[PDB]
């Protein structure tokens, strides 16, 4: 039973009619999809859940869409939004839709036979559809009395200053629509999304009664949340050039306890009984959990590969042990784009004007003291000297030289 | 002032930047505009307020601008109505808007130079516009928590089952656009409406500073209510003579109260309030009404329809039926007097129970004998009568009457 499978882990936040789907599960393959809307030039961590639930469902045999907003990015999803979003251009949007497309594939199976993965765009079916046609055919089926009622909206009608355009108002309709289509075209009987799409995919499943006499149905994922009570990013992109495969590794490696097993359901394919060992292993085995290593290992090697997976852990165990001649120049690029705090400096600065500039120390008095007490490395190499002027060497591939106060403030000087 | 002189007929329900119009008005001739959908095949009274407002704004040399909602009529006006309605077919609504739009022509001159009359219809921009242009475009500029807000829409807003659709919530928008498109289009400045459609017209003039960022302005007319509460035109009293006759048009106006009569000759009529004033005090039998039914009828049906008004209404009156025509006939049988059709070779006895005018053969006689039946305005008393040929009338019609005035109209198959 799939929906249960999904249920163990955490997966399922809502389902339409569940012994009605499950019944459909069981008896063969079903087609599904999942949209995703293109607001910036790649995904994030909370885009993945869904992502990898259209990967869940495939690998039990179904066949995923994977449905990418053309038109819905042109529009926006008010859907738990406190302010309006401004719209983005046409050519922003396209550029958007080619990026997220890409990213978006090597997660699903585009070459296993039936249940081959699609790629879907819903431009198809919206840049030629006339208004009168979409508020006839469409809009007639729709009640503003509900329309306004709707959790992901409600709050955004109590006050005028803080309120909704009439343009983010009708995308509930357009993903309506969309599941109308889905289900004409490919045959598409069940979409899935996060929790905060619930009311959008029911208005799809209410509209394909109303437009093509079918039952179709909805299953949603739930929002991440943390133990603690905070917000789950802290965002972390998909794209390397946003967010490198170090500081991707490094937030699965500071996962919380209480929200580590939770997190191995989500966002691995681990199974369930593996899942359980290892928290079982870590509830007896007398010392701290090492399941963030094993989720950290897991979801690295699937965004990022077994490249970004090593070059992850060089990194770490070089900014651990101190011994940087392990790195590689594009190593030290993860480190300057938002592994560690950086600054640039011309090369000439002493290591007392390094500690200033870097914000290490507050003033060269206090720079001269610190590095006297032999607290100072320069790529994990103690210099107790003050007076200290670094060698050509000290800067890596020319460039780099990375200064560390005690054993956790660091600072890397990208030499100009 | 042009404005000055509407509210003195009190043609003015609400203005918008009233002084800044007033002055644009004086300067020189503007172009306006005001809508018709098309929810019938025909206009009725309630629609000939503002359309007459078109011609005395055109009669001031301004140029009028009459749109037929050829794209409006298939979403629907929600505006203080309280139930959604039916979509129309495509079909149905292109021909009533060649009906509409053939029947608000002769109202204007679309032939007096700089300032002639244009037919419009928003069909032209919203029947091929993609919805992603529509939402982008027009949508963007419109809050969902002022259009709730709006009073035309309110009444809808608190229960589903008396509720509201996205199509019919959309309305306003395209409306709006109207305004701005005639705009830029011909540099309409005014567009003009009754009092329900406000919200509709303050919605464009926003959508226009927003999109072209010219300034625009609204007027209403007042809906027409009665003195004594009830609704005005009630069914309804339609421009078509085949809907409503000429007779039947002219005798509604015959039969306005005198506490409405002053008030709906500034309405419904060119003739100048100083005229209107002095048949007003001269009153204290009262000309007005009569004055009232030529002026309408004659601007409705022409000269040739107030005449055959005229003739049915003396005809009536006198009991004397030779003037009357087989057309005169055909307006009586359509809604004149009751009718009744019946076979030839029917007794008289027979046609007053049928007509109902009497309620048995055995009272029938009775009443007969009494002398209180007229055929073709000729008594006859004999009870066991039967009808002459030349009594049917263009071998068709027989009016009876009983009494001094209970007629019905017998139409032969
Ligand atoms: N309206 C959807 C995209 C969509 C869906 C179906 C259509 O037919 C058309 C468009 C939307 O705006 N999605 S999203 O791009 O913001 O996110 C994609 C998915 O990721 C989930 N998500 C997003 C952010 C987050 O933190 N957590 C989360 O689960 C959302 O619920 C959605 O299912
Ligand atoms: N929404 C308007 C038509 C319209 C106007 C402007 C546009 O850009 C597009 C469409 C509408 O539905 N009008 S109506 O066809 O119902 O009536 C036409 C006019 O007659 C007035 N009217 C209607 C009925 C009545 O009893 N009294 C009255 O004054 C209305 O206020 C409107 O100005
Ligand atoms: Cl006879």
């Amino acid at each position: 039973n799939l929906i249960k499978q999904l249920q163990e882990r955490g997966l399922v936040a809502q389902v339409t009619d569940e012994e009605a789907l499950a019944e459909r599960l069981a008896q063969g393959p079903i087609a599904l999809y999942c949209g995703f809307d293109p607001t910036a030039d790649s995904l994030h961590l909370g885009h993945l859940v869904p992502l990898l639930c259209l990967k869940r469902f495939q690998q039990a045999g179904h066949k995923p869409v994977a449905l990418v907003g053309g038109a819905t990015g042109l529009i926006g999803d008010p859907s738990f939004k406190a302010a309006e979003r401004k719209l983005n251009t046409e050519e922003t949007v396209q550029e958007w839709v080619d990026k997220i497309r890409k990213q978006v594939a090597p997660f699903l199976d585009f070459d296993c036979g039936e249940n081959s993965a699609i790629a879907a765009n819903n431009y198809d079916w919206f840049g030629n559809m006339n208004v009168l046609t979409f508020l006839r055919d469409i809009g007639k089926h729709f009640s503003v009395n509900q329309m306004i009622n709707k959790e992901a909206v409600k709050q955004r009608l109590n006050r005028e200053d803080q309120g909704i355009s009439f343009t983010e108002f009708s995308y509930n309709l357009l993903q309506g629509y969309d599941f109308a289509c889905l289900n004409k075209q490919y045959g598409v009987v069940l979409q899935i999304g996060g929790s905060d799409q619930w009311g959008n995919i029911t208005s799809g499943i209410d509209l394909t009664r109303r437009l093509h006499q079918n039952q179709v149905f909805g299953l949603t994922v739930p929002l991440i949340t943390k133990a603690d009570g905070t917000k789950f990013g802290k965002a972390v992109w998909l794209d390397p050039k946003k967010t490198s495969p170090y500081k991707f590794y490094q937030f699965w490696i500071n996962t919380a306890d209480a929200d580590v097993y939770r997190f191995l359901k989500f966002f691995t394919f681990m199974s369930i009984e593996e899942i359980n060992a290892l928290e079982e292993e870590d509830k007896n085995s007398g010392k701290a959990p090492r399941a963030q290593y094993v989720l950290a290992e897991q979801v690295t090697r699937l965004v990022h590969g077994e490249e970004g997976l090593q070059a992850a852990k060089r990194i770490t165990e070089c900014l651990f042990s101190g011994s940087l001649s392990a790195l590689s120049e594009a190593d030290f690029e993860q480190l300057a784009q938002d592994g560690v705090p950086m600054v640039e400096m011309e090369k000439g600065a002493d290591l007392m004007q390094a500690l200033v500039d870097s914000e290490l120390q507050p003033s060269r008095g206090q720079a001269r003291k610190t590095i006297a007490s032999n607290a100072i490395t320069i790529n994990g190499e103690k210099q107790s000297d003050p007076e200290y002027f670094f060698k050509e060497e000290e800067r890596l591939f020319g460039r780099f030289t990375l200064l560390r106060r005690g054993k956790k403030n660091y600072c890397l000087i990208c030499w100009k």
